[PDB]
């Protein structure tokens, strides 16, 4: 029975609005209604696993869980195996998958994020999973943020709290946060960023959203002209968003939007909004596609309907050789060349790297590099061909051109990472002296950049 070399992945997130489901919610498991649709002829085939995050969830885990699991098997006729769960408050993440799967997953890890203070700590926030599918690692983010169309900016702020202090994946990577643990991250909830249009224009939004046309819309989403002016969530991918607005609707129909200011809004207007989100990040040249992306149209006990988005994502086996795990493969070695790091802080202490990847026995300290001014007030600091040869465990280039390194720029005098990037193995040739280049970031925002060229020995 081989082992996969790709996998298909269902995220979907759901505000339920404190009130139970209705008897049946398999359209949002089958990516049915609006926006990237999945096609008819795939609806037996299941996904490898299913990642469900709710907001507002009213249910038990028990109760919850017994919905999920029965919606799967009378879709599929499969019995899925529950692999976590986690909840803060009424934050919820499910995560199930195929039996098959069942010594395919390890490392289970369960965390939660609580963000604000005294008067905005207790509802808002974060759960999350991770854990290895074989060799490839994988971490899942649900998040509730801040709610309001004026408070774009304290959303921004749970993110940066969130992706700093959400503690899933390896240990062992000190230096990194969630954005750079995985092979796969996936980011979604209601993320709460609202479209920025007047008051005034509620019954005109309404309008276009009936014409299908949500361009103009879409171009006062916060949430993309955040992203696009790097305020959040960078290096993140979206699919784009061809479903109507999953917020804020009446209850029991789809046929209104209810935007108004009442006492139970706090008299505040809620504009109809793409609040519930997936977004994803990958490491460099891993394959990961988005085969959907939309809401559901028949699940309406919610004022939120359900998003769906689905992934095929490229997974590796756990990799055995007659030295490594447990021994170098000294016919494998990677070279860095002529490196240097471009750092945005003021700061005149020396800095070292260090090179951590799960191809290494462990993680590898650099000497420290050399400081120079660059032309428009930078620092840049030099490395040289000072750079310590890195000596993976396998050399197999099956094995090797599939990996990746994460560097960290640390100060010398504090020992803290300036900025943390990542580079991938899946180069055009080896032995051969090729560029590089990650940008740099600290708690999610760019702090520099890394360039150079690498040079890459495997068996063959
Ligand atoms: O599509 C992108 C994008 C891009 F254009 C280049 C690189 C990475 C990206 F994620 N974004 C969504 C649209 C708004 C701009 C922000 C990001």
């Amino acid at each position: 029975q081989p082992e996969p070399d790709m996998i298909t992945i269902f995220i979907g997130t759901w505000n339920m609005g404190n009130a139970p489901p209705p008897k049946k919610i398999t359209s949002w498991f089958l990516s049915k209604g609006q926006g990237k649709t999945r096609d008819d002829s795939a609806d037996y085939i299941p996904h490898d696993i299913y990642v469900i995050g709710t907001q507002e969830d009213p249910l038990s885990e028990k109760e919850w869980l017994e919905i999920l699991k029965h919606s799967l098997q009378e879709i599929t006729s499969v019995t899925f195996k529950t692999v976590a769960i986690h909840t803060l408050w009424n934050i919820r993440i499910v995560v199930l998958a195929k039996p098959e799967h069942e010594n395919r997953i390890s490392h289970i890890c369960t965390d939660n994020v609580k963000t604000g203070i005294a008067n905005t700590l207790g509802n808002k926030g974060a759960v999350g999973v991770s854990f290895m599918f074989n060799g490839t690692s994988l971490g899942f983010v649900n998040s509730h943020l801040t709610s309001g169309s004026e408070k774009k900016l304290r959303r921004n702020q749970n993110y940066m709290n969130i992706l700093r202090f959400l503690a899933l994946g390896d240990k062992k990577l000190s230096p990194f946060n969630i954005t750079h643990r995985f092979t796969h991250l996936f980011w979604f909830g209601d993320l709460n960023y609202r479209v920025d249009l007047p008051t005034w224009e509620a019954e005109t939004i309404i309008q276009k959203i009936k014409q299908q046309q949500y361009a103009d819309l879409l171009s006062h989403d916060q949430l993309l002209t955040e992203r696009r002016e790097q305020k959040v969530f960078l290096h993140f991918e979206e699919e784009e968003i061809t479903f109507a607005p999953t917020y804020r609707f009446e209850r029991l129909t789809r046929d209104k939007y209810a935007y108004t200011k009442q006492k139970a809004t706090g008299m505040k207007y809620n504009l109809p909004s793409w609040c519930d989100r997936v977004l994803w990040k990958s490491y460099p040249l891993v394959h990961v596609v988005c085969q959907s992306y939309g809401s559901t149209s028949d699940i309406m006990t919610s004022d939120h309907s359900p998003v769906f988005a689905t992934f095929e994502a490229g997974v590796t086996s756990q990799f055995v050789s007659k030295n490594g795990p447990g021994t170098v493969d000294s016919q494998g070695q990677i070279e860095f060349l002529r490196c240097y790091a471009t750092l945005k802080t003021k700061s005149q202490t020396k800095f070292y790297l260090e090179f951590h990847s799960s191809c290494l026995e462990s993680f590898v300290k650099s000497q420290e590099g050399e400081n120079e001014e660059g032309s428009e007030g930078e620092l840049v600091v030099k490395f040289g061909e000072t750079l310590p040869k890195l000596k993976p465990i396998i050399s197999d280039p099956e094995y090797l051109l599939d990996q990746h390194i994460l560097i960290s720029i640390k100060s010398s005098d504090s020992d803290e990472s300036y900025g943390e990037g990542c580079i991938a193995l899946r180069l055009e040739a080896t032995e051969t002296q090729l560029p590089i280049y990650t940008p740099l970031t600290h708690h999610g925002e760019l702090t520099g950049h890394f360039q150079g060229e690498i040079k890459l020995q495997t068996s063959q």
